[PDB]
């Protein structure tokens, strides 16, 4: 399989990247070093993950060692919800750059459509537990993102967790200067996203699938929840191909023309997860995996559901 996908900014993006949410700060430097050593060239980051400094140590060491050139890496981060304000976006991007110890990002995303009240807290709450919004809107935040391209801080801009109507709002923005390059959304066999993916792809927006393994380490996991990695139907497809279930789960979005960003801090799994370019799922396998959709979401959050721009 070709390793990169062409974006609508003219740059190429590796279809496989390393996720870093929940990667402990004392483990993520080694995780990223191992990832780069075994072939990863795309790292998915975010300020809210609280580990960008440690990710950056790894990137910098591998650049210093000349394992890779900067041009060969594709580093992604995301603007957190408490920084949607005009006067805060550049500094948020710059903090991420300094933590990652980069002078540009390959891709910078609006992490969620919703803006929250600025301050120290990532989820500012009222006394009844509702998130405190910002009266910022997605269009003005987008204009701020466009500024970052024009200042040389980022090569591409995009969105994350935007629903169909919100993507459309951006595409219809008066005076739109740069289209979003990417919409990064949850996607796996239990949340197959056919409608949003077709919409975005039809508009030339590349979709990145997050939580492709079903985020078994998500902090809110409950006993009852479905488990992709343990689903005997998916294990059977893996066995047929002499691959792991995780490998099937990673190859699946690749064959849908998606980018995919599985997270691991386990060196053996980091390497396993990369060994997905030498086998093919059949069309029948693909349709079978699609058939498992149950509209089940890892990522949703009750405290934010009354925000005007909550996407789900
Ligand atoms: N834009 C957004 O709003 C958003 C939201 C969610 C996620 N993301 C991004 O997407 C990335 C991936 O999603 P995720 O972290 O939610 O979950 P995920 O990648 O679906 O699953 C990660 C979990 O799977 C385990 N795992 C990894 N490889 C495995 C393998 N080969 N066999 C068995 N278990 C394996 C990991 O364990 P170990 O680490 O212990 O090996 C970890 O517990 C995130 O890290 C983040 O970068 C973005
Ligand atoms: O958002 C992510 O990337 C992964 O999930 C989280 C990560 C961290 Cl470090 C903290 C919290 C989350 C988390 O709770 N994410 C879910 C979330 C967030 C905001 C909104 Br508007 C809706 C929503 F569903
Ligand atoms: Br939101």
């Amino acid at each position: 399989m070709a390793s990169r996908i062409l974006l609508n900014n003219g740059a190429k993006m590796p279809i496989l990247g390393l996720g870093t949410w929940k990667s402990p700060p004392g483990q993520v430097t080694e995780a990223v070093k191992v990832a780069i050593d075994v072939g990863y060239r795309h790292i998915d980051c975010a300020h809210v993950y609280q580990n960008e400094n440690e990710v950056g140590v790894a990137i910098q060491e591998k650049l210093r060692e000349q394992v890779v050139k900067r041009e060969e890496l594709f580093i992604v981060s995301k603007l957190w919800c408490t920084y949607h304000e005009k006067g805060l976006v550049k500094g948020a991007c710059q903090k991420t750059l300094s933590d990652l110890k980069l002078d540009y990002l390959d891709l910078y995303l609006i992490h969620w459509p919703s803006g929250f009240k600025p301050g120290k807290e990532f989820f500012p709450l009222d006394e009844s537990g509702n998130v405190v919004p910002s009266d910022t809107n997605i269009l003005d935040t987008w204009a701020a993102m466009e500024e970052l391209v024009d200042e040389g801080l980022v090569k591409a801009i995009g969105i994350s967790n935007f629903n169909h109507l919100q993507v459309e709002m951006i595409l219809n923005k008066p005076g739109l200067k740069y289209k979003p390059a990417v919409n990064q959304i949850e996607c796996h066999p239990y949340l197959t996203q056919e409608k949003l993916i077709q919409y975005c792809q039809s508009k030339g927006i590349v979709v990145t699938a997050y939580s492709p393994l079903g985020s078994p380490d998500r902090p809110w996991a409950k006993p009852e929840d479905p488990s992709l990695l343990e689903d005997p139907r998916i294990k059977a497809i893996a066995a047929k191909h002499n691959k792991t279930t995780a490998q099937v789960l990673i190859r699946f979005p690749m064959q849908r023309n998606l980018v995919v960003i599985p997270k691991s801090v386990t060196p053996e799994r980091i390497a396993e997860n990369f060994k997905v370019f030498d086998f093919e799922l059949s069309s029948q396998d693909m349709t079978t995996l699609l058939s498992y959709n149950r509209n089940w979401r890892v990522c949703a959050l009750l405290s934010c559901t009354s925000h005007k721009d909550y996407p789900f």
